[PDB]
């Protein structure tokens, strides 16, 4: 009902929607106080049924991460009947996208993304979690083309699924989300999948199988690394530390991949805390112990997006 954007259009005005992905609808808005293009995932909780449960492993995950390329969770508002999400914009579009307007991507194009979904995926498997839907429709790029991770409803689609996955044995997260990387760096240089079929039971089969075409534009180092991530075997798979540094993922860098998350949640921005604090009508010290203790509210939206807006070179000014 209109009781249920009450609280909602106190802080964002709604543009179009721009997305009807899942159960879910996401428009796009604009946080009021700093002007800020936001991302808003509406959910109706009478609708959701038995994915709901579903929405409260995402944004509990969501909570407790935040990296470079994690799409950041500004602002969590529940209603009687919704639960609104607020996200990091992404207006650069999927990955999918990028790959098929570029039918392939090349050896040099696929390290720069593939490094920064390495980096992506190792810091989830860093703090206690496993993705378990890797896919190209689940990472987007923002405006400077840098990638974001979306989606964690699980802590999925079939192409990219590994083969326990397929059986419903057991797994551990992290072994299928390597599987999963596997293809997709499959899929970025090759512009399609290395296991496909119209018909669901012989994907099932090729899958398992485990062999597939390597295409003759392959680079040997890209061939070995493909085959030390797409085994059958799970604990045959390459771990994440192996893949920080391993040798294709660093020719041109000379570097591992930076892994660890630089979006603090200890360190506080003083020109964002004396621009809050100043609004609020309290003393700076509350207005910092409010900001650490976040809730994703209003505030810690109102913080974080104007610590992106401060990032931008824009005047760290509120509305
Ligand atoms: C079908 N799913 C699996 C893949 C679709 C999902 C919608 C995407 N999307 C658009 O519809 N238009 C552009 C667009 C722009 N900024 C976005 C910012 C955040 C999110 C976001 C973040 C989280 Cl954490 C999350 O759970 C969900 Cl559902 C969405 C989506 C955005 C988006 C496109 C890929």
């Amino acid at each position: 009902g209109s009781k249920d954007y009450d609280e909602l259009l106190k802080y964002y005005e709604l543009h179009e929607t721009i997305g009807t992905g899942g159960f879910a609808k996401v428009k796009l808005a604009c946080h009021i106080l700093t002007g800020e293009m936001v991302a808003i995932k509406i959910m109706d909780k009478n609708t959701l049924g038995s994915d709901l449960p579903r929405i409260k492993t995402e944004i509990e995950a969501l909570k407790n991460l935040r990296h470079q390329h994690i799409c950041q969770l500004y602002h969590v508002l529940e209603t009687a009947n919704k639960i609104f999400m607020v996200l990091e914009y992404c207006p650069g579009g999927e990955l999918f996208d990028y790959i098929i307007s570029q039918d392939r991507l090349s050896e040099e194009e696929t390290r720069v993304v593939f490094r920064q979904i390495v980096s992506a995926v190792a810091y989830v498997h860093s703090q206690g979690y496993a993705h378990r839907d890797l896919k190209p429709e689940n990472l987007l790029f923002d405006e400077y083309h840098k990638l974001k991770l979306i989606d964690f409803g699980l802590c999925g689609s079939l192409a990219y699924a590994a083969p326990e996955l397929i059986q419903g044995k057991s797994y551990l997260g992290s072994e299928a989300d390597v599987w999963s990387m596997g293809i997709l760096l499959y899929v970025l240089m090759c512009g399609f999948l290395p296991f496909d079929d119209d018909n669901v039971m012989a994907l099932y089969k090729k899958i398992m199988r485990g062999k597939y075409d390597v295409p003759k534009w392959l680079s040997p180092s890209s061939i070995l690394l493909l085959q030390q991530m797409l085994q059958v075997d799970p604990k045959k798979r390459i771990s994440m530390k192996n893949l920080l540094n391993h040798p294709w993922i660093m020719q041109d860098y000379n570097y591992p991949v930076e892994w660890q998350s630089k979006n603090p949640f200890i360190h506080l921005d003083d020109d964002c805390v004396t621009e809050l604090s100043v609004h609020h009508r309290n003393n700076r010290q509350t207005m910092e112990d409010l900001i650490s203790l976040w809730q994703y509210d209003h505030l810690t939206a109102t913080y974080l997006l104007l610590l992106a807006k401060k990032a931008r070179g824009k005047p760290v000014r509120l509305r």
